[PDB]
């Protein structure tokens, strides 16, 4: 599923993603829409032989089972094709927990490089939320 952007900020928050360890809607929003295009099937292959799978973008080597990523783990717990889903649940709650990791946001390098320090609160304008 193809989101738009309103209605991605309004499933984020009713998920409880808005303002998460401090992080506001927009920034999640931003970090959307440079990973995925707000794109719920997106996946990507890394050079390291990991994949990223779903709207932010969670990578295989730590945070979800693939079964092809060599001395990876699964810290979410999950199939990496639960991320795929037309459903935003298990992304978030993986999110949440990647986020919380230590180094918040900065574990997206998109969000480091596209979001981080910008004025994210332009992904949220006029939404109804
Ligand atoms: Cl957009
Ligand atoms: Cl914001
Ligand atoms: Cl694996
Ligand atoms: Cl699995
Ligand atoms: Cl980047
Ligand atoms: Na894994």
């Amino acid at each position: 599923k193809v989101f738009g952007r309103c209605e991605l900020a309004a499933a984020m928050k009713r998920h409880g993603l808005d303002n998460y360890r401090g992080y506001s809607l927009g920034n999640w929003v931003c970090a959307a829409k440079f990973e995925s295009n707000f794109n719920t099937q997106a996946t990507n292959r890394n050079t390291d032989g990991s994949t990223d799978y779903g709207i932010l973008q969670i990578n295989s080597r730590w945070w979800c089972n693939d079964g092809r990523t060599p001395g990876s783990r699964n810290l979410c717990n999950i199939p990496c094709s639960a991320l795929l889903s037309s459903d935003i649940t298990a992304s978030v709650n993986c999110a949440k927990k990647i986020v919380s990791d230590g180094n918040g946001m900065n574990a997206w390098v998109a969000w480091r490089n596209r979001c981080k320090g910008t004025d994210v609160q332009a992904w949220i304008r006029g939404c109804r939320l």
